[PDB]
Parts: structure tokens; sequence; C-alpha cells
């Protein structure tokens, strides 16, 4: 048995097809069993259209052994392209073994696994090619976003989006997202997000009220500041060049989006700004993006 | 010597360049020696233009050691993108070792080998990423087709189309076809087809008289039914949704094309159809696509 | 520690980010330390714009440990897409170990390494897929060119262009160039070129005065002959089909460009030509492309 053949075989039972249909449309993606009670993690774009049009879409989970079971949406987070599903009273679930993405190294070998019964499901091979790489992501009326991601040269496509990125111990180290290099959501973010979606059906992310574009001082140049926003109360002005958010230096607007999200809500945070040749350090207190659930 | 270096080296002598030229055009592809009498398997699109314009095209086989020998066309099958060539009275042919594609597993490592002396011939590495994956294929006045294929994440391109897909035992498990994932014709189909082309210069495939498009019941929706066709005599009507052909469930029109071909000619076969909300099981007897050679 | 993880880690300190900025623009690429005095090899397209606009561009070398040091241009060769930089009085440089690209085999495993601190720097894995493969290359007012290159199925992109292509002994066997297969400049050419750029700030290549396009006799068809050129004095005429230059057969115009460059300047060289159905062998003496530095 080949070295990758064995690892691929060992997780097949933990990876499911997810299928949303209506009267005139179908979607299909991959997901992974992360909990014996029947919790399935997939990425938010796979179920996006079912979540926005629930009166017209039905969602099913098809298991490795061909069993087909109805599924219900627990929660979703368009900002990390994650989502959680739930099947009830299904026995003999093989649960995927979650790794620790803070121990992964540039150069480790990985498999990007799609669901064995997906229409065009793929399993691909490569290495980890970069870590903590911000990447933007665009399929419905959901917001665009950016994720600190794992980069790999294994192909990530429609056939394995939502499935797991797998180390050589057959451990999940990320969730593939196709929203020729590929990217996955690191499993440690996946755990935080999924933990919060299972409890509350929602996660709350920090917000500041800024829109930025990338810059020759280099960084994220402020394009617009919302009135009443934390940014306003903190003194940020248009044409300012953000170079640091909290204790994260900021290379461009993509890294800006990610840096705001790892701030604590309602705590003071330093913002470092280059303003008409002068260096300025402001202080902002991030707002929650959704005040009722907070 | 590297692990792949050794396998690549061990088959180089079995892989030949195939070269079709005229007064104003050239084509070039790869082929593989499958028989000591001098039989070479390549894919049909590599020689397509020589086969349709034989008064103007000449075909040559260039061997690993630089020898250049004239070649003759034994037979070709546009429906599986396969073709067989023949060189005469060439001694010391190293024949490729044919594997068994029914023993290949998702995850096995493979090499996709082009001819060592091809202009831009490539040798690439990956794994088997899916099995029995229908794929459509489009370079002359030949019919389009669909093949139950091996999928791999090794790159398949002009530089190794027609060469062999190779396991770690240096055994041929498929024929690469470029007609970023790649596909190959599984060696077990290759054997059946080539066996029939060497004997008869032709192969006969079943036909039904249907054209289909993919479907929300899901499957292959009937777009047109030929008059006098087996489909007519069997009761198939336009707007019917084929969901099963023989004992093969049918996911879309691509899998429909492949499912018809593994039917026996002139034997009764069940077709399962969804017709105005009702499920219907018809009975058709496939015709040969070419009645004289049958 | 994974097998590739170890090799990647072992060269990280030899690979630097190269950064050219102005008032309104930035470029960024990878380079590699090839000499303890502080010599860095990168490819010419990474620094092209700084070299043509030196009054407005500044060039910096950022090391693995975050240190940022000014850099100066030693010499560059657009014809091989190579360039040499120099940092002064930097201690504890880990110098990259140069391999021998004449010992590399089709099938060897390789890593294509970008600088660890590059914005979007990548590290990718594959095999050597072909050797001595001419490839054309196009980012400023620099000439286009063609290089006898190493081909690999490791991805080569903006994130590792200029970095090293690495064998499993952690030895540099080529310089990646992004000017889905990738190509690198073989390390043995890199050594010759860099040796000459460090001494003279220039390299002199042979020239003949011909422009060609590819051909049904196959080869490089002569499109134009400069007046006074070596080609003129040697008898080459338009519509001639060059099939051999020196002792290198010539498949197309791309291989023509490369074959001229390995000729000796000012020595007689045979050119083989097909002219109105007849085979003709001419004699040309290549001129230097730059007569003062010669």
């Amino acid at each position: 048995a080949g070295r990758f053949t064995k690892v691929a075989a060992a997780v097949a039972d933990s990876v499911v097809t997810i299928e949303s249909v209506s009267d005139q449309e179908g979607m299909q993606g991959s997901g992974v069993i992360v909990d014996g009670r029947g919790y399935i993690v997939t990425n938010n774009h796979v179920i996006s259209e079912a979540a926005n049009n629930p009166s017209q879409f039905k969602t099913t989970v098809v298991f490795n052994d061909g069993k087909e079971v109805p599924a219900n949406l627990v929660g979703r987070d368009p900002k990390t392209d994650l989502a959680v599903l739930k099947v009830d009273n299904v026995d003999n679930l093989t649960v995927a073994r979650l790794g620790d993405s803070s121990k992964v190294r540039v150069g480790d070998e990985v498999l990007a696994v799609g669901a064995p019964l997906g229409l065009r499901s793929t399993v691909t091979q490569g290495i980890v090619s970069a870590l903590h790489r911000p990447v933007p992501l665009s399929e419905g009326a959901d917001t665009d976003t950016v994720i600190d991601a794992i980069q790999t040269d294994a192909s990530i496509n429609h056939g394995n989006s939502g499935g797991p990125l797998i180390d050589m111990d057959a451990q999940v180290i990320g969730i593939n997202t196709a929203g020729g290099l590929g990217f996955a959501i690191p499993v440690n973010e996946m755990k935080l997000v999924a933990n919060s979606l299972i409890k509350d059906g929602k996660i709350v992310h920090p917000t500041l009220g800024i829109s930025t574009r990338s810059v020759n001082a280099s960084g994220a140049q402020v394009a617009n500041v919302k009135a009443g926003s934390p940014a306003q109360k903190g003194g940020i002005l248009e044409n300012d060049v953000i170079v640091k958010v909290g204790n994260r230096a900021v290379a461009d607007s993509d890294e800006f989006v990610v840096a705001v999200r790892q701030l604590a809500i309602g705590q003071d945070a330093p913002i470092e700004v280059v303003r008409e040749g002068r260096h300025v350090t402001l202080t902002v207190k991030p707002d929650p993006d959704s005040t009722l659930e907070h």
C-alpha cells in the first residue's frame, strides 16, 4: 500500500458529501465529521445559497458508505468561510482527528481530500508552501473576506473544497477552500470558530469602520472612515497609511483585514499611522460587528 | 539514484515519439511499445489528421536511441481516443510492461511519461486523484467523446499525451490523454480496444440513438431521439430523465455516454426513467454503431 | 521532521528578499547568497526597472533574520535573465552550496524556494521534467531572450522567482525564473555568467545578425539578415532553413537563439542550411554583441 494511499484511506470515512438542492438548482461540496454527536464542518460558500434561501433549499449529508441523511445548519461565518452542520442520531460516526496547525512547517507533505462519493471529488498531494498568508475570498449575497491561510501546492478545487487538509499522521490541519496554488483555513481557527458556532449559532468579530487599499511608507491606505465608527473616535483620517494594528505589522490591505479580526472587542488597541510624512500612533477601541449577540 | 528517476529511466526505451508531417504541417505526440511484433499504442487525436488525410501525411516513429522508422496505422477508435501503430522488422524492442488498472488506488504515486526525444516532451509526477471519472474530450473532423478515466494531479500536456501513466513498479496503468488536473485512459480499456484494433482494424461500440443534457430527479435529460433508433422502439421520449443504464446509475450526460458503451450489443438492457414525476423502467436493445464490421 | 521540511529549512538562511522601490512603485523578488564577500544572484527581470532608472530606484536586501541592508548592482545579463548584487561588510552570511547541473536527471525531486520573508513568497515541490529545454522569456525595456533551461513541475511564480531550485542534498542546481510547468536557469550557466559579471560588470555574447521563425526540412527559417552582419559575409540568405549551428542541431527558432550563444566569438563555425531543396553548409564567424567590452 502506497504511503499516501494509506493516509487517504484512513480518513475517507470522516469526509462527507454535502448537497443542497432546490426545484431548479443543485450545489455540492465536501465536509468533515469533527464531533461524534454529528457535527460537520464545511466552508460557508458551499451552503451559502441554502442559508439565504431556506424555504427553497434542502441540505443532505451523504456518508462514505452511501447512507444519505438530512442535515441542519447550526451556524455559519462568512468572514472565515466556515460553516457547521448537524446530523441527528447517526451511529458509528468515524470522527476526524484534529491536528494543531501551529506545529505545521513549510515543506511538510499534505493531502487535500474531497468526499469519496462526490460527483467530481478529488484527492491531491503537495507540500505546505507558506503559512499565515492573507488571502482574499469572493457564491451569493455574502460579504467578501480575507483569511490568514495555509498555502499549499496541492491543487484545491471544487472537488475537494470543504474537505480536510491532512498531514502524514492522517490529522486534519486545515479546511480546504476553493473560494495554481491552493489555500486552507488553519485548523486552529476552525476550532475557535466552530466552537463558537455550536454554542451560539453565531460568532462576533471586531470592527473599526475603515476601508483601505494597498500602497512605494508601505501598507494599507485609508480610503473611507464611517461616521461614528471606532476609527473616527480614534482619530483616523482618510489618506492615512496604516502600518501596524495591535502588535501586527501590516503589509497591505489584505493583511489589514486579518489584523483587525485578531483584536479584542472593546479593548484599547494601538494603530500606527504615517500621516503627511510624520509617524503617528493612534488608539482605537474596536466595536463588535453584531451588538445584540455580543 | 532518486526514486522517480529510477522508474522514469526504466521505461524510457518503451516510449516513442510519433511524428506526422505533410508539405505544410507537422504533428508530434508520444506512444508506447505494447508488443514485440512492433505494435505501438497512442491516442487517436495524435494521428487524427494523418488518418483522415492519408494521401498527404506520413507517419514516423522515433525510438529512444534516435532510430527513425516508418509507421503504419493499424486501427483507431475516436470513441476511446486510442490508436494503434505498427513498425515492421525492428529488433531489440523493449516492450512496456502492462499493469492492471483495476488494482490502482486513490493516492498511489504515478509518473506521466512523454517520449525522451519529443520536442517539448515532459515527465511529471503526482498521485491518482480519482478513478472511474467520466471526462469529455474534444483535433480534426472526429467525433467528441467521453471516457471513464483515471484522474491524476500529475500534469498531462502536449509533451506527454500518448505516453504511459506509470506506477511505482514501472508498470503501465494508463495512457495519458491531453484531448490543472490530468486524465488517462485506464490500461484495461486500452487492452480491450487495442486487442480488437489489431485483429479487425476496427471496434464496434453499442449505440441507442439518444442525445442528452445534464440536470435539481437528477441525471441525463433526453434532448432528442432518432427515428428508428433502439431508443424509439424501447419507448424513450424527449424530456425523460435517464437515471440508470444497465446496472450503472447515471449522474449526468457525461456518465450517460460512458454507461451506454459498456452495454452488450443486441441484448436487452433496462433503462430507468423519471417521466412527469413518475418512475418508469424501459427496455432497449442497443444497436452496433457500425453494422457491417459487426 | 519531514523530508522536504528539512531541506527547505537548511537553505532558508541563503535566500534573501530583494526590494526595489521608488516614490510611486515597488518591486520584490528572491535572490540567493552565492559568495561570502556578499554576492547575491537574482534574475535580471527582478531588478530590471531599478537598473534602467537608477536615479529614482533604491534596492534593498532583507535577510532571513529580518536585517535590512542596502544593495548595489554589480552587473546584469538580460540574455540569460541573470543579475548580481552586492552587500558590503555583512558578517555571518550563510552561503548557498552550489551543485552541478550536468549531473541532474529527469525524475529527481526538487524544491523551488522563495525568500522566507517575501510578501507572498512560496516554496513548492516537484521533479525535474526535462533538461536542456529552450524557453523564451519576456519586465521593462529589456530584450526578449531564450534559455536552455531546466523544466520542472514544481510551480514557479512571483513568490519564488529569483530563488534557488534545490536538490535533495540542499544544493542549488538552478535559479528559478518566472519571466503549469516552471523553468530554472541551470546552475552551471549561472556560474559562468556570474563569474563574468563579478569581474567585468558585463558579459559578451556572440551575435550573427539573423532573425528567424520556426518551420513540415524543419528548423529555423531566416526572416531577415542585417547588412554587414557575419551572416551576410557568410552567405546566409532570407528563406534559408537553418538546421544546424556549430555542432547543435536546431529544431526551431527558440533552439536557434540558444545555439548561437554557445558559439565562440571570432572563430569559424559551420551553419547548415536547406536552400531551395538543396542542402548547403556555410561558414560564419560570430561577432561580439558588444565590441568595446570584448
